[PDB]
């Protein structure tokens, strides 16, 4: 399963997402510094609005090997239950909360490092 | 040349260095956010004071593949001229300024991501 990383440029940083079909998984955040420092994040899964930019496509491993191999916690109210099926298909023994942890760290890390690219 | 990454924990982030023998290359910075956002950094090479913590040892590639593969600029007044010989031995066609760019991004990136580990 090649995974597509996407982003929206918010000028002072890039806000990243994972695009699966016509859906984007991303953090419900307006600023990377606030999210990083407060240490908690809420996930959204949202219809693709057409305003996302491709970053790269790669096996999940390309990302988790960077950003995953931290104390931040990641939650979702509704509609993110599909994340294990979407990003970790076939693999049982992976819960919502865990999958969210892995993908959350990828997105947080990429957004934090984007401070250098402004 | 296996490369040793070291750090000092400043509580709200980790400040990283490369230890070569009894020397530490690191950024002359008191805070990661100030350095990241201002977009410039000064290198120091300092005698090891005995107060650094081992992070990991690995070929430079383990690091550059993460943090290098950005617009930040990296300078040094004196005494860092040894960085190409120390961190990139044998390899000609690598200047002070370049070597500093590669190592600087490793240190900046690791310190930025350490915000997640507090």
């Amino acid at each position: 399963p090649d995974i597509e990383l996407v982003y929206k440029n918010r000028g002072f940083y890039k806000h990243y997402g994972i695009r699966i079909g016509d859906q984007i998984y991303h953090l419900n955040s307006q600023d990377i510094l606030t999210t990083a420092i407060t240490g908690k994040s809420e996930f959204i899964k949202e219809q693709d609005d057409g305003n996302w930019t491709h970053a790269m496509t790669a096996p999940l491993d390309y990302f988790t090997e960077k950003y995953v191999n931290s104390k931040h916690i990641f939650s979702c109210t509704t509609n993110c239950e599909t994340i294990a099926r979407d990003i970790f298909p076939g693999q049982s023994g992976i819960s919502q909360s865990k999958a969210l942890g892995i993908v959350g760290l990828i997105l947080l890390s990429a957004s934090l490092l984007s401070l250098l690219a402004v």
